[PDB]
């Protein structure tokens, strides 16, 4: 069973791996047949290869990632609020999404969706 | 056509309605075949009648509801972090869930899922 402690630990590990640029660390949290929809509304990317490619590309820039509130976890799901800060096109940018994870029996993330829109993307020029 | 601005406005109306105990106002935001899963993992309430009953029971005891961060809205979906505060017989409780709304083309909410676990239910004060 997915304990709240496990799902919370996985969310923390995810954020830590992103903040450190640990690609293998991020991918290791996902099932081999998992799906990533980032952002919500974009083409779903499934399978280890597609997931690795997505994060590999995201990590081409140093990302400062931090949780901004307590993790919500119940049943086999977790949701969390956080910020991702980086410099893009010579402008300080802070994105504030809410991510949602679904876990399987092995405690692996089988589906992740990052919900953020244009109004959650803050570029300070 | 359902847009990000519309969904965000609906989340604001939803929170204001919860604070006013406006059952009709809350229900008016949902589609006829909408569903409510509170909390995530429990049997979903389906249809106007069931949804109304859910909110009637959920608001018997007055709730102070507040968005704690910006609303996230994109492609027919929205997610928001907030708190629900109430007191009963001297016992204060603050619940911090993350809600996920899915909207249909007509701009009505077809799905509401409230993700929170016991770790998100804070007693004491
Ligand atoms: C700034 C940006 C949106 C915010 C996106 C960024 C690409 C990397 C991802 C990585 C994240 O983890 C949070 C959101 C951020 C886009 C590049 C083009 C664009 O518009
Ligand atoms: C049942 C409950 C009040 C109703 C709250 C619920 C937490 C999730 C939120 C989600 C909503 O969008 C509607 C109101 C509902 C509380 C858990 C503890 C409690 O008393």
């Amino acid at each position: 069973m997915n304990t709240p402690e496990h799902m919370t630990a996985v969310v923390q590990r995810y954020v830590a791996a992103l903040n450190a640029g640990d690609l293998d660390g991020i991918v290791a949290l996902f099932a081999d047949d998992a799906t990533v929809e980032n952002p919500v509304g974009s083409e779903p990317r499934s399978g280890t290869a597609a997931i690795r490619e997505f994060y590999a590309n995201s990590l081409k820039l140093p990302l400062a990632v931090e949780l901004t509130q307590e993790v919500r976890a119940v049943a086999n799901e977790a949701a969390f609020a956080f910020i991702v800060s980086f410099e893009y096109q010579g402008r300080k940018t802070v994105v504030a999404p809410i991510d949602h994870f679904r876990f399987n029996g092995a405690g692996k993330v089988v589906s992740m969706r990052a919900l953020f829109g244009e109004k959650n993307i803050h570029a300070g020029a």
